[PDB]
């Protein structure tokens, strides 16, 4: 069995452009990035 | 270990109006910045 | 006596999990979109 991991290139790909508190953000234009299946994912919040 | 605060490199970018927070993320492009990991977030009423 | 599909060639809207809000249109832009009358929607853990 096996999951399919998140992949990151940058921190700007998953934190967008705003300005604030922490969050999360998907693929916008070209950086392709999908949901992470590990379990390990609340851990050490942003 | 040392606690280091949200430095400002720019005097107009920190204008903070809109009640201190407009968005929920960070900036995306020409920002020079350091997030503020230190959980001691409360220095004098702004 | 059937049920209409649910089908979109950019699936790029569908298959991403937002978790929240999504687009409240009920109509496509282009792209071709049939309501789905299933009485599940949404199945499996995407």
């Amino acid at each position: 069995e096996a999951y399919p991991p998140l992949c990151s290139s940058d921190a700007a790909m998953l934190r967008t452009a705003h300005a604030g508190e922490t969050g999360a953000d998907e693929v916008h234009l070209a950086q392709y990035l999908i949901r992470d299946a590990s379990p390990l994912r609340g851990c050490l919040p942003l």
